[PDB]
């Protein structure tokens, strides 16, 4: 009962470095091929302030789910780069089981989010989602987090 | 360039680094959607300059440099849209290059030569990204090193 998703708002020093090492590892097991996408996941042209307060939260979680869902793909497929995802993963999925225990025009964003992993390459995926990994935790996180004075 | 002026860019600022952030985030978005990546890594996380002599880590970090600030250069005149985010970052990234040459006059040959046969060996799209994911380290951990001098062990 006792959610206090005020939490996540502030993150902290030590997630924030586990998660820029995973990062970093990505980002650098993404040089060495192959070609990426054909459409962009997450547009620098729109952003969760969009919508309704009331409709952050489901944009969010889905986010979370695809991304959570890509870097456990890649943690199996690479056992090196499992090694840095493990913690963050980990972490990645207590913020979104506490999303989704304390929530109780979306959906030509959200639809697109469910032709992914149908639609584009395992590497497009993993580079998506890297890319947007810091925009999800500081900024998308930290938006539905603070409610009603998020515009 | 009338002196040897870096320890300025010890610490930066959160101004510039902003600037370098989202700066980073629409190269990062224009890599997505288009030409690939390397064949080969031209900026090993292995491989430091601390791994280096002090005397030599300005020329590596002047070999780093001058190769990020010409594939931005080139990035910049391809897609405007993309230039008037890169435009301050990429006088900055001038400014320091232009101070650290003042400051100057075994492992380190091969480095500098794979950056200096880059541009001929691998494709624009692995090029923008190389010095992309490479930025940030370059910005605050290879450029603060030399900046410390024997303090950066």
């Amino acid at each position: 009962r006792g959610c206090h998703i005020a939490q996540f708002k502030s993150l902290s020093p030590q997630e924030l470095q586990a998660f820029k090492r995973a990062k970093d590892a990505l980002e650098e097991s993404l040089l060495l091929k192959d070609c990426k996408c054909r459409s962009r996941l997450f547009p620098r042209t729109w952003d969760l302030r969009q919508l309704q307060v009331r409709e952050r939260p489901v944009a969010l979680e889905a986010e979370l789910a695809l991304t959570l869902k890509v870097l456990e793909a890649t943690a199996d497929t690479d056992p090196a780069l499992g090694d840095v995802l493990d913690q963050p993963l980990h972490t990645l999925h207590h913020i979104l089981s506490q999303l989704r225990a304390c929530i109780q025009r979306l959906h030509h964003w959200l639809h697109r989010l469910q032709e992914a992993p149908k639609k584009e390459s395992p590497g497009c995926l993993e580079a998506s989602v890297t890319f947007n990994l810091f925009r999800l935790l500081t900024r998308d996180l930290n938006c539905v987090a603070s409610g009603d004075l998020c515009v």
